[PDB]
């Protein structure tokens, strides 16, 4: 016992495994429920400082398999785990769910065989994933592992013999490995006969049992671990389309561990904890040079956070757990439950303060969440303090995160207007490799930012089941050689596919000073998903096939400009006199044609042509969007009830035929108010529509 | 008329539009059905030279919209198209479908407003896509376009006035653009009042109508084309998951045109025909330097074929059409129809000739399709001449294509064992940029080859609805810094997702001399999709978590080697004598431990542990796989009929309970033979199982 004379018992001595976990730079697996209790308690503190919490606000029950392999809740002492994978079912009262929300936490035990995945760990991880999927509840994975378990048949190590070419000179080589009748009997004695595949041979009267295959008696040596790895890789792929999945890399995450991080998609990496496939020393053996110094060069946050594998980084385990809890606050309690409303001090009924200017550089985050100025706080479109940015280390030209609009959670995509620089590190494996600095112009979709956009759309849709707003402000895709070679078309197409799959309301809004051109409009048009998408443009937004310079270059050429010079009152001395005035007003007539082109690019044309639902004023956008979204969520709820009993067009027309004659279908507030006052009446209607018998 | 005195009429004079198409380096849209007739006729020639074809083997009917906008078949003269998009419904008798197969061909008319997409072209393209989707038939798109249609309100060009700051000095600027009562009357006269949005103002007694927005009277100027672009982008996204889609880039393909190529996924690019987003000259204006010389630098085959956007290249239009027809020969006639069997001279009942050797370099294509040697043809696993390689210009470390196994079509994925070099071109936009040569070791998955693998899996599954074989031979994923930074985890995870979605039988086979290790096994394990996947390993294959060098480094260290030195019969003079023999046999004891490790890595262990279905011998693999696949396709057909009337496990157990008691469930040939002799009897059974009434 070390140390002696502590006020309370030494937890690292009561359970030496806790001390082993700490030596390896991570939290002991049985101490993670306490971190979730601390993080959940903090959630309440930042929400309402005055609320009084008792320990019954948080329940954590360990999950273990019974005799029939069925998961059951247990209360036992830490360190009693017979396998290297542990799970907990957590029931927490949170600001969004004051009566309680549940989730499962699965975690490797880094103290159990270096957190390696053997067949029993794979089977348990899969059972826990299926448990969460069946219930529709989130699955949190805490990664601290060494990949698939490796081993040899240890019982064959002291028994095997080698059939030397020349018994006197071992350096001359050998023909095969074999067992004697003695070794074969040792195996028969311990019932390990099936540990080897032998072919009986007689050499100089002596009977040699040639080793054809080593199988081993212990399960968890090779390919059986690899099979279990594929099982959990497939299970995690499926879990991502079904429930909310998130991973915290709390110590190293190796091989299958690294794949699980990516397959669950949502990943928080603790600083200094690597996500790797093969370790640096093994890579050095294969390369035949000391190419890499550490595993952090291969899978540290400067790799994984910068390339988007890690959505966030955390300074320590508790910071990571806090980020999970915060991410979950935007997510429904379980699959197909409504998005969790959380009204705060910042109410819907207010104008939007921060306004972007054409002559001044702005951070898109100010438009989203507002900004602190010397004269006070300028409110953004969304609730003050509600913006939770993710994938912040990668493709910084697009800004993605979760926010709240009068308490309604949603995914947000914004465009960074400032030039973005990213540094490609020098490849240690190549001597002719130096670090590259890539500059990417603002408001242009590049391969990485097009990929980030599609990824964001998919992550809001799957598991999170959130509505979304895209503050659409792109000039187009980068059509240059390097970006075309780097497959910008592939990544741009992923955006389209992501939108086609979207199951919650989407609002596309070209903001003030914003633009949507040829290539960028295509990929975000509401006809891609008419059931879910709506487009709006600010009164101060622009949209056209080309920018005005482009339209002029193609459709307002020299001849047209010269015919227009016949607005200005003005053979050899005349030809030089015409060319004198023609060179004089060409700069101003260029501005005239540019302005003529720009007059087609307005929200009024967009309205007249029926390509946008409405033109809006930025200051009034929060009030407008709050009721449009609230009304859309209410109607979406009614369409789904109708479905559990026809095209969408027929469904919504039937629901709207139930609205009183006096209700204006175009008034969002009135429609939302009527539905919410009549949910139980509409239920009676839906239940009566059970006069359903159709062949 | 030029030229005069030709034996037959001058088609380019009868229809001047045909001549315009030729001047632009492409086939005239109304001449493409003739190319399909030529290509289909050639298909018959290469199949059975002796078959006599009459013109009724091929029917092509143009599709146009009626008064109600419904598509109808017409017989009219070329060039009568009132829109820049044309379509044909083709009915062809082919070797796979001698009674006929149908498909739709949609094409831009490059002679109609430079093949630009206006709202009517977008609407027609969408209607044709829906037409094909409803019928389940393939949609071929022939790309020859200029992107979305651009324009200005031409009626406002001769009427608009400018409100100068100083009428005497135009160079001093202007305040706005306006109309006079005269211009407003001209608009009222031609019923173009709504062409402008004006605000009435009185300046020095004169009434000026300030132009607030130009709308135009002509539809197809701006954002309405962009809306139509999004519509067809979404429609093509959907078509890809539903029907067989393919594109031939026959002239330039711009903007929405470029996106349509990628969204239909399967793309054949004619040499010298660019796939671009923005043209070189427009990019030069934005960059303020003459950075690019041609559109081919941006989207030629050296960009698109090399990055995998173009699956194939073609020398001309007919070569492209031939490749479409050849690709289609592996594809069902329509959605959910069985895969088209096409038995040729190369029958199932033969051994596999070409065998890979560990000591000799081989081309994986020899294992697939066989090879010509001086002593005759060495047959591969698949039918002679049946390998149709796709995505051949990109990520050459993986070999993908379609093949036939005793006539059964399937997708094939193989591993290139030779080192692959790809040249990244120097970026013209950056002066500090030089061409890079990337070398990638064989049997290692890199980001591009992991992406190609996932893409191949998806393309065989969607539209093609093919079974698949993966000749799995990977050491793992590249875990190095550059490949980890370049997101190898993301691309590796796409493989898992692709397999989870697979709806036809899959065979994973580790071939002779082949290997599957830690990272590579995970991503291809049959537990990822148990309903469709099966794994097999050759008697001469290897599989383990690590390569033997790795297992030894972790589980057969110095101490274990020294304890093993007690197999060799041999204080200050003794310590130097022990270290003398210890340095002597360390190289051979290293080989002993490597061999001990390798003995665990065999197909016999894989069988004993239940991770593979069977161990096979390469020479007998064609006979084995033909019947396993044929039997799997028959059982898959029965499970589907049961579904249209329970888990898969319950379904297959019910179907197998119908087999006579004497049928061995494990005998593929016997099971396949029994099903095919009894299809109509099994139908009677399925129809009698209509005593189905369940709440
Ligand atoms: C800064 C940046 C912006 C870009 C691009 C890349 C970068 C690096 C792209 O590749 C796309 C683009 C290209 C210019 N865009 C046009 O509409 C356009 C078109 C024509 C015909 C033009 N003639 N003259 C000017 C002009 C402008 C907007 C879209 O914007
Ligand atoms: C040529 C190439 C091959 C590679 C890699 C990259 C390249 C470039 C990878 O990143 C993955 C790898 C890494 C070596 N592999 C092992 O199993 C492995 C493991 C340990 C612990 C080892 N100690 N000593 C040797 C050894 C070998 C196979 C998989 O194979």
């Amino acid at each position: 016992l070390r140390p002696i004379a502590t006020p309370y018992p030494v937890k690292e001595w009561l359970q030496p495994k806790r001390y082993k976990a700490h030596l390896m730079g991570t939290t002991y697996v049985y101490d993670f429920p306490e971190l979730f209790r601390q993080a959940s308690s903090s959630q309440w503190k930042n929400f309402s400082a005055d609320v009084k919490l008792t320990d019954d606000f948080f329940i954590s029950n360990e999950l273990i398999e019974d005799e029939n392999g069925e998961l059951t809740e247990v209360e036992r002492e830490p360190g009693a785990n017979a396998i290297g994978m542990v799970a907990f079912k957590i029931t927490v009262k949170t600001p969004e769910y004051p009566r309680g929300r549940q989730f499962v936490v699965v975690a490797n035990d880094i103290t159990f065989k270096i957190g390696s995945f053997g067949p029993q760990e794979d089977e348990f991880f899969n059972k826990v994933t299926e448990y969460a999927r069946k219930r529709g509840i989130p699955r949190i994975y805490l990664a601290a592992n060494s990949g698939a378990r490796i081993g040899m048949a240890e019982e064959i190590v002291p028994l095997f013999q080698v059939a030397w070419n020349d018994a006197a000179n071992p350096d001359k080589g050998f023909q095969y490995l074999y067992l004697t009748s003695e070794g074969m009997e040792t195996l028969k004695k311990f019932d390990k006969e099936n540990s080897v595949l032998t072919e009986r041979t007689v050499i100089n009267g002596e009977e040699r049992f040639v080793i054809k295959t080593i199988i081993g008696s212990e399960d968890g040596l090779g390919v059986e671990c690899l099979r279990g790895s594929g099982l959990i890789a497939g299970a995690t792929s499926r879990a991502y389309h079904d429930i909310f999945t998130i991973t915290l890399v709390t110590c190293r995450s190796v091989g299958i561990g690294a794949y699980l991080v990516r397959l669950g998609q949502r990943a928080i990496q603790v600083e200094g904890q690597p996500i790797i496939l093969t370790g640096a020393s093994a890579l050095n053996k294969v390369l035949g040079r000391e190419v890499y110094t550490s595993n952090l060069q291969l899978g540290g946050t400067q790799i994984m956070y910068n390339n988007g594998v890690s959505h966030l980084t955390a300074v320590d385990d508790l910071a990571g757990v806090e980020k999970i809890v915060e991410w979950m606050s935007y997510v429904p309690a379980k699959r197909n439950m409504p998005v969790p409303i959380l009204e705060t001090k910042d109410t819907w009924d207010r104008p939007v303060d921060f306004t972007p200017t054409n002559d001044e550089t702005y951070d898109v985050r100010w438009m989203i969440e507002g900004r602190e100025t010397e004269s006070g706080f300028e409110y953004g479109l969304f609730d003050k303090g509600s913006f939770f940015e993710t994938l912040s280390g990668w493709a910084k030209g697009v800004v993605v995160g979760r926010a709240r609009l009068g308490g309604i959670p949603l995914g947000v995509i914004g465009v960074e207007t400032r030039t973005v620089e990213n540094l490609i590190p020098a490849d240690p494996a190549n001597p002719n490799s130096a670090e590259t600095l890539i500059q990417q112009a603002g408001q242009v979709w590049f391969p990485n930012s097009a990929f980030k956009t599609a990824q964001a759309i998919n992550d809001f849709n799957n598991g999170e089941q959130l509505p979304m707003m895209i503050l659409a402000n792109w000039r187009g895709f980068s059509g240059g050689q390097r970006d075309m070679f780097n497959e910008v078309l592939k990544y741009g197409s992923f955006i389209v596919d992501a939108l086609v799959d979207y199951k919650q309301p989407i609002i596309i809004y070209i903001p003030p000073t914003g633009e949507l051109r040829g290539g960028s409009w295509v990929v975000v048009d509401p006809t891609i998903n008419a059931d879910q998408m709506e487009m709006y443009a600010d009164v101060n937004a622009r949209a056209g096939v080309l920018e005005p310079e482009g339209t002029v270059e193609i459709k307002f050429r020299r001849e047209k400009l010269l015919d227009t010079m016949n607005r200005l009152d003005d053979h050899q001395q005349i030809s030089k006199q015409l060319a004198d005035r023609e060179r004089e007003l060409l700069p101003i007539y260029g501005q005239i044609s540019l302005q003529f082109a720009d007059l087609h690019d307005r929200s009024s044309r967009m309205v007249a042509k029926g390509v946008i639902s409405k033109e809006l004023e930025w200051t009034e956008a929060r009030r407008f969007f709050f009721w449009r979204l609230r009304r859309r969520l209410n109607e979406e709820y009614l369409i789904k009830r109708l479905s559990h009993q026809a095209s969408r067009l027929e469904k919504i027309a039937r629901i709207r035929s139930w609205y009183p004659a006096s209700v204006d279908h175009e008034d969002d507030r009135q429609v939302a108010t009527w539905i919410e006052e009549n949910y139980k009446t509409l239920d009676d209607k839906l239940k009566g529509l059970k006069l359903e018998s159709f062949a």
